[PDB]
């Protein structure tokens, strides 16, 4: 019966002065959580940076948005005990390195063109959640995996199919199999005529050792595109809303477009999504922040509150795109931080460059206050987006 957790904000916009007092009091602390189950909450800034950093805590239940329902070992790193989590990360990092995600910058930018086209040939107003948000991101992923132009349209239907939600308990079971079925066939396809791409790669690694085989690939190009399509689209459908509710940092957008990458980390910052770490156990007795925290104790990370921790940024409650980058948690930290981050980081900086450059007068076509969040514990992201332009 410890309390449960104050909630922080009704509205992903605003600041989430809800949790303020328990972090200024309490920064480890005791709470009840949605399934009824207590464990350790963490929310001070200093203290879930050393949770996030000490591999004692292991984690037990991935970052909300980073799983679907819904999927389908070796090669998932989310689902990963250790040390198997170690060494197929680090294989698996041999070949998504960052600068594969450089690589990608002219592929995101026709694909973000080719959306982009789409809509100003129909304008006006559109949804921009199901034409931009949740469309550019698995399209990316498309990319990387050396999916043919052909060959697209089947793969973003799968991949959308995935994201549904509401979807039956079945209805979500047969979306994952025909996932399972079209990543299977891909990996046949990319053994039959290997090509540049991140699956072809990895066919080839050094694996001394032999870990990487069908089962191995199957579940890196799983975890890679479940991970990266709702949280990215998450982030371009709740992010362009926050900047089109906020005409101040707008005008200083449009003012200086350099800000545009400072924008991004300030909304990464602002927006936290998906609000807690993965829940950790602790493998063995761990102090944090003056605390004793037992072998065999959950903790949860609050990310969030530790975004927004004043001991981190001055003023913490402003959405400040003028703010120079601060090292902030919304990719985690340590062993399990986010593997994508800088693709993460590439794909919103073209987006939101080239939306509001490419639809100028960019604005809701709907009160903000009319707009219906996903939210299930956490906020998932917007249902629709309806936007015009000039
Ligand atoms: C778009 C915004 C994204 C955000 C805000 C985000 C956030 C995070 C966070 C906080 C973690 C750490 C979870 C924890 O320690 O409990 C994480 C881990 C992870 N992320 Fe992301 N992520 C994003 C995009 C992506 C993308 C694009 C990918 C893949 C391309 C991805 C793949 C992963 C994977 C596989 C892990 C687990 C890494 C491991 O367990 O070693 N994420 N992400």
């Amino acid at each position: 019966d410890a309390p449960t957790v104050p909630k922080a904000r009704s509205c992903p916009f605003l600041p989430p002065d809800g949790i303020a007092d328990i972090r200024a009091a309490a920064p480890v602390t005791r709470a009840t959580f949605t399934s009824g189950h207590e464990a350790w909450l963490v929310t001070g800034y200093e203290e879930v940076r050393a949770l996030l950093r000490d591999s004692s805590f292991s984690v037990q239940v991935p970052h909300a948005l980073h799983t679907q329902d819904g999927v389908v070992g070796r090669g998932s790193l989310l689902w990963q005990d250790e040390p198997e989590h170690t060494s197929d990360r680090k294989l698996l990092a041999k070949e998504f390195t960052v600068r594969r995600m450089q690589a990608l910058r002219p592929n995101i930018q026709r694909i973000v063109d080719e959306h982009l086209d789409a809509i100003e040939a129909r304008g006006g107003p559109v949804d921009l959640v199901k034409t931009f948000a949740n469309a550019v991101p698995s399209m990316v992923i498309s990319d990387l995996f050396g999916v043919p132009v052909e060959r697209r349209a089947e793969f973003q239907d799968i991949a959308e199919a995935m994201m549904r939600v509401d979807q039956d308990a079945a209805a979500t079971e047969a979306a994952g199999m025909r996932l399972g079925g079209l990543l299977y066939q891909l990996v046949q396809e990319r053994r039959a005529n290997p090509g540049d791409d991140l699956i072809s790669a990895l066919i080839t690694t050094e694996d001394p050792d032999g870990v990487v085989d069908d089962m191995f690939l199957m579940n890196a190009a799983g975890t890679l595109l479940i991970a990266a399509h709702d949280t990215t689209a998450c982030m371009i459908g709740l992010g362009t809303a926050l900047l089109l509710d906020s005409p101040d940092q707008l005008a200083l957008l449009r003012e200086d477009p350099s800000l545009v990458g400072n924008a991004v980390e300030e909304l990464l910052r602002y927006l936290t999504i998906g609000q807690f770490g993965g829940e950790r156990v602790a493998t063995r007795d761990v102090e944090l922040g003056g605390v004793r925290i037992a072998k065999g104790e959950q903790v949860v990370a609050h990310v969030l509150a530790a975004d927004f921790d004043p001991a981190f940024v001055e003023e913490p409650e402003r959405f400040d795109i003028t703010r120079r980058p601060a090292p902030h948690l919304a990719f985690g930290f340590g062993a399990h931080q986010c593997i994508g981050q800088q693709l993460a980081r590439i794909e919103l900086q073209i987006v939101f460059e080239t939306l509001f450059r490419r639809l100028p007068g960019l604005r809701l076509a709907k009160p903000v206050e009319e707009l219906r969040f996903r939210h299930d514990i956490v906020f998932y992201g917007v249902h629709e987006l309806p936007v015009t332009w000039h």
